[PDB]
């Protein structure tokens, strides 16, 4: 049958809400005023609301500001929420007013709703109980900057640790497997497989170690500041308190108030560093991504260096064909971190006096980038670089062909004739050692047996472990 | 519960109520990276493409009529939102859209086998016959924003520009102070300014437009390379004349260069170069709007906002500009998309740019934000609009300088003198010019007040 | 040594030979950031403007001749660029770019005093009569953008269209194997792939094109905030009339509206997305050919490049694709450019937009950089390419997915069994497709023979 | 009259170069091939170029490797080049071949060319001698990460102390000056100007934070790993040694050699982190800037809370009108530094295998951004900040205007009733105190004197310090 609606009413006026919604009146509006991407908070963003409602209430009981039958049914309520019960029902949209006004009042109003179905109901009011001390202001970036560290702490470090273990373990298995180094794409001089792939690890380990280096500001929750940054309608210390119990209940060490309270909430700045290290590890991932594909390149037309797992049928039309796909992945996440970087960015930019107004779509955007780059460094190791295969034999061909293995004799004959040795070795088709022979170079300056010590590509690559 | 599927990589579970088959089951289990899949417009172009496509196999003789009709009335219920759950791939697939073409050819088979008279299709062979994934899915990637562009942003765009006209004509004669550099300018009207942000409007409009050229271009028909290997002689132009009847879109094309058209997805990073442009309008006409807003009583206070919701959890009877709001972050968005869309375009190689699942996801989600936005803009903004002309008046009739029509008679740097004695006594522009003895062989009394007259000099 | 000027604020100290007054001092100390000025183009496009401003208002009567006589004098001097080390005001100037607008101003006077006859002309009275910097300095801004877009970029991209062109043809049955994902795919020839290249630019200067009819728009009349405040009835149709019979751009026109031409720049955002698309075009272009020239034996080996200079301080006789390599390196350039661009646009306020000098020279520079290097890489490395054609030709042979065309006689399936066998055993397609048994009513050696003829296969 | 030549010579033949000119044959190759942007290296990035040759050539000599004579004469060349006398000596294009191959070999040349025309002349070879232990490859990225750790240091920070310490002058000068905050460009609740900008105050030290986390990696060098990584052709120990030079020359307490070898040439990653810092500070500079403008705006039609130092005339046109310039060339640099970013952010994504080839650009945008944000900063003190007056009365005026000073009643009347007061205030334009009167609502819940405690605006704006 048709929709029905059961009246709320907030200080415009009521409003017809949904009879099987536990969101009110402002929620409702909010719904009415911005369809806009059709697409809600997240169930982190969700989780972090819940948990720090919970926090205020807890604190409000604490300090005698709010009475315990009424913090302990906001409390419960929370939790319900934190343990995403009611995801559906927070249907506002991301595009909603800047401030994030009407999802922390969704927040207030569900809580409001499920604290009234209770046993036995417990009447709170959503803005002068579930809201006692906060502002949309300070509790909307707060479960922002905590959704965010915990993704930096629990989600994307743990996987780069992954990704960055499964480098390093063919680091060292590939340590003595020579090939030839390419330098813009021409042939350089020998290296090991290992040695690129220690290369790689590094990166990742940079990466975790950018991570890093945002916390401490990623980690400061405007909590306390309520409308402004002065704290006014809060009680002395509760932005301490509250964190304090955040901490306790996460386990989260790099939660912490603001230094500067007006800061933290005039602008979002911590989520355009925290975005700062994402697209930098965007720009690692793409670069690692495309030299495995580059050396899976062939079969048969192309580097043929290393064989990745199949994952499946590469195309629809090409029989047999088996693609690169896991780079794909990869490669395509690494733009949409740099795309989300820049709509953050713009955020970041845009503040006026009191209140940065772009936090949902910041709060979007870096959050994204952060599931994204976690979910694809994992699958990244499980199901691509783990079971790399190098193709050894071909790759210790490669490294003797380069005539830029001429490199090191450019101490015993000098650097222009060494280019004349490689050119004409190349135009004659002949071999670096036979050409240096022809050239009349074996002599004092160097002996025969000289020349073979040197010319040996994997002494030449210079393996250190 | 589930059955067995194979392709030629092997079998497959697949659960037991699914209609996709092995190669969409792989896919599901490969990129689970966003959770996040096709949209309703991207599973609907496709359907409709799959349907064009057997219908030009069908005119041609490739395909038998059971086979092709069975696909087609498949396709149709997909194209219709039929089956969207049974399109369970992320956007962070192989780059190419393969998953994705399998599995709308899965799906087909599937509801095919179970139509009346079933009919038994080849997912490859019978439902992918004289295509490509390389083809098809930036085909159909370039329907969806085609059809966003014509059908979506445009009309919204210029329902947009016409509140805006609107509001330059209701306030032709509400004069007002200029700002230049945030500072008291000469005068102008509400009218004036609201006429410069329906030209943006309108602007914009023509710089989606010019797009399209190359935004409905299609490469279908150049299969795996951009060669037509596999297909018949003229299967792209075919294809394209059946979507242009059923879509009824003018600016769908076959591609001018077979190997350009999958080599590269440019006419995407193109299209987003518009919707970038678009932002930035929309940020600035809609940053005026709530500095015009501003207040009740600390800011400017020239035109009252429509309520649409209580402002603020903690300060109470406060209400905020939600709507400027929601488009200056629907702004930023559109620029971010369009740097993501940027390094996709970039990244082709050979005769394959293999990004465009994110590219595609990036230009339709600026297409679609900006024209819901755009439209709210109107209803729940523009539209109510309400200007506090006496204020704006006093503004005008305020700011020092109003003495630069006094330029061609005083000269520059007297009127300057006359600004800032005006401005260090807080006497007016009128009454200083006759306190420093202007008034003479230089300028009649007559002429200062037919020059200082702040509506005049607005020049409407 | 040094002389006083003056200005409304007070005395200035300016270097004794200079010829910039007062308000360039000012500017000089105020903002020393970047330590680069306005470039030739810049410069040039000043002085152009002024002379044509001071035409008009000697046609309407507004100005004596003996003054707009010595400012046109003057302003061609500064357009032939007799006077660039007369404009040393940063870039990072006030947002309008008033200082270098006064910084022409004073110049000008200063060029006539000293003519023959010597001339006293106003910097704001005479040689600003009827301007602001708000309209003159972005109408030098589009007037530089549209000259660099028409004169120097579109020539250059016409040039290396005709060289991709030239390629297209001269290798046109030039086989080699197709790669899609970086994987061996089915035939294609070099000329196809260069065609591909080739429309890629041809779409490149359709993209410029199509932003000249706002990008040519010129905000001049506009003055103050757009209302035309003193300056007379059609003054900006006839400044423009006078700049398109003296530049020959057909392309210039007055504003549509004249505050969005002041109150924003998004014909400058819009002309950087065409810029931006031509940058990643040129990436996939570069790319392509430096991953075909790599080796001479580690890597794909398709064509040799045209040595430039040795490659590398210490590997010996190494060359490297350095020309690829500043193409790549502009398209970054030009994307920040872009980037900074709109930072610019989106962040006007009211009747003026502050961001003119920054997006003028991200803007220019991107024009200049794209022209400069397009150039080069014709002369330097396109004409030059050769192609290694039996090698090539071993590579189209080489891909195990030249089995495609068998998909009609075998399936898809069959065909993938095939492909799958060949290479496990490394054994041929054709030999495979004998050993499978699939010669028979399915399949004729004459067919097998015809369809994996990998010249046909191209289809060129 | 005409221009003049003299021949030299490379490994690709004779080239006729300029006779005033001390570069050679590759150098004069890289002028005809590069001809793009027409602009060179900055003095910056010369001297550390010179810093650098001279540091390589004193190792060489203390290991034996290079002959005394000639390393004496390469280092007083490279002195002389690390002073600033040769500037005109490296016309080279930043355009050019992305490992900086011709930039590296223009200080070699110009080194050889400075050392022949010695007292007495000293013939070295640009490639054996000059560049004897070194590749493009990591001699080119070290003086790349060297200039920009310089820049950071010495330059930026620095820079940005200095701008903290304005504005935290101004938190603490104007610490009770009431006025109206603003959310939403919305009157909110009172704030002083003094909390305002010790706001601003933590941005800037925050970036100067942000900055500093960069350091560990933008200070590694990749010197010692010459062509690839594996430091093949170079002794034991170089980059240690070098290094070790670098840090007793330039007191920059942060170089340091790699962690991975190859990471350091494969990219450049180090700048990408390094921009996004400045990326950041780009945003709250804006933000700032922004606020000050904004405040500023007037005389008569604006904020009009703040009087900026005059720096110009503001207009051609509007005659006496004077226009918050340093705001505008600060909010211009922004923008720069942002699209910078970009740049820089594409280049560091396209690496391959051994060697990021986009070393120049990169290295353009960097530094710059660095240069902009420095002295940008430096003259927003200067000509700005420090000279800035606060319109005392009329902010107070504003702070007193804003109904949302009812929002302390909360707590006594709830949410609701506090709304309707609100609106009846500004509806019947009556004080938010005599409204409260009429609606009744003192009594138990509220007196006149609680009422009175309750809505002092510098009470309100709560004062910590």
């Amino acid at each position: 049958s048709e929709q029905q609606y059961r009246i709320e009413h907030d200080t415009m006026g009521e409003v017809r809400v949904p009879a099987e919604a536990l969101w009110r009146a402002q929620t409702q509006r909010a719904v009415e005023n911005f369809p806009i991407s059709g697409r809600g908070l997240e169930r982190t963003q969700i989780r972090a609301l819940g948990l720090l409602k919970g926090a205020c209430a807890q604190v409000n009981k604490d300090l005698g500001l709010l009475a315990a039958e009424k913090a302990d049914a906001i409390i419960a309520a929370a939790q319900e929420i934190a343990d995403g019960k009611h995801d559906d029902q927070f249907p506002i949209d991301v595009f909603q007013t800047g401030s994030g006004t009407s999802s922390n009042m969704n927040a207030n109003e569900v809580i409001a709703s499920i604290a009234a179905q209770a046993t036995p109901p417990v009447v709170v009011h959503p803005n002068d109980d579930v809201n006692m001390s906060q502002s949309s202001n300070d509790t909307f970036p707060t479960a922002t900057h905590l959704a965010a560290t915990e993704a930096a702490v629990r989600d994307l470090i743990p996987a780069l640790e992954y990704l960055q273990q499964a480098l390093a373990t063919k680091a060292k298995a590939w340590k003595t497997v020579v090939k030839s180094g390419r330098t813009h794409l021409m042939d350089a001089v020998p290296v090991t497989l290992g040695q690129e792939f220690g290369g790689y690890a590094r990166q990742i380990e940079a990466g975790i170690e950018r991570v890093k280096a945002t916390l401490p500001r990623l980690g400061e929750l405007p909590i306390g500041g309520t409308a402004v940054g002065t704290g006014l309608n809060a009680p002395d210390g509760f932005g301490a308190k509250v964190v304090e119990v955040l901490k306790q209940s996460t386990g989260l060490s790099e939660l912490k108030t603001a230094s500067d309270s007006f800061e933290a909430q005039a602008a979002r700045d911590g989520l355009v560093e925290g975005s700062g290290a994402l697209k930098t590890i965007a720009a690692s991932l793409t670069k690692i991504a495309n030299d495995i594909r580059w050396m899976g390149s062939g079969p048969l037309t192309g580097l043929g260096e290393i064989q990745l797992p199949d994952l499946q049928p590469g195309s629809s039309i090409m029989p047999g064909k088996v693609n690169p796909v896991l780079p794909e992945a990869v490669t395509q996440v690494a733009a949409q971190v740099i795309g989300n970087d820049a709509a953050i960015t713009v955020g970041g930019l845009s503040g006026a006096f009191e209140l940065n107004v772009y936090i949902p779509v910041m709060a979007r955007n870096l959050l994204e980038s952060f599931t994204l780059l976690a979910n694809v460094s994992r699958l990244f190791v499980d199901k691509c670089v783990d079971g790399l295969v190098a193709n050894e034999d071909h790759l210790r061909t490669l490294a003797e062909s380069s005539p830029s293995i001429v490199t090191p004799l450019n101490s015993a004959i000098g650097y222009e004739e060494a280019a004349a040795v490689a050119k004409e070795a190349l135009k004659e088709r002949k071999t670096i050692r036979q050409t240096v022979i022809d050239r009349g170079l074996i002599g004092d300056k160097l002996s025969i047996e000289e020349l073979d010590k040197r010319l040996d590509v994997l002494a030449m690559a210079k393996v250190k472990d």
